[PDB]
């Protein structure tokens, strides 16, 4: 499992955002067990939760993710 | 599993929201897992999760995912 | 599983978005499991998920997404 | 599974959206499993849900899916 | 499994919309198995659900999805 990213090297990148909620519940990344034997979860990478979610730009540069996710008998 | 992301180097990438809920539930990323043997789960990449989502402009930049799930038995 | 990205290298890439709910609920990525044995998910890329979802530009650079999704018995 | 991508190298990409709803749900990216064996899932590129999705210009840039899902018994 | 994409290189790329739902129910990419043994499924590429779904210049750039999906028994 190897990732390698490389960078070699008027509004620009600019956001406005206004939000108004009453009421907000967010519940972001995650893994929930009820009476379980075997449960393997793997997240990666930009996980933007919002009741008002911006994401901008989120790679401009070289961005790698890898993954081996799981299990062996 | 290999990822390689390799970069070599008005208004420009701009975004305005205005958000206005009265009541907000959000989930994100979730592994719910009740009562079960073997679960097995990846995400990977951006995941913009929102009552209002937005995503600009995610990878101008070169992004590589690489993902290998699973169980060998 | 091997994902390889490279990049070499008036009003552009703007978005406005105005957004108004009285009630939202948002799963996202969800994996869900009951009285289950085996489940293998992957989940890649860019997921945008919203009542108001917007994705805009989202690989101008290049993108790579390689998976390997699975057991082997 | 091998993905590639390369790239080398007035209003442009301009996206306005107003969104008004009472009520929301968005399921997203969902795998659910009740009572089963086996369960393989992969999802790829870019989804975007949402009572309203707009999606613009999702790879101007180079972009490689692949994938491989499944099992071998 | 091989995906390989390759990008060489006044209104242009506009969108507006406007929506306005009561109510919306939105299930974006769902895999749902209830006693099921042996479910494979593979989704890839750009998936736009919505009450109002809008999908603007998906693929300028060029774009690839591979799949293989299955089972060997």
């Amino acid at each position: 499992v190897v990732a390698a990213a490389e960078k070699t090297k008027t509004k620009e990148g600019v956001l406005y955002v206004g939000s108004k909620t009453k009421e907000g519940v967010v519940h972001g990344v995650a893994t929930v067990a009820e009476k379980t034997k075997e449960q393997v979860t793997n997240v990666g990478g930009a996980v933007v939760t919002g009741v008002t979610a911006v994401a901008q730009k989120t790679v401009e540069g070289a961005g790698s993710i890898a993954a081996a996710t799981g299990f062996v008998k």
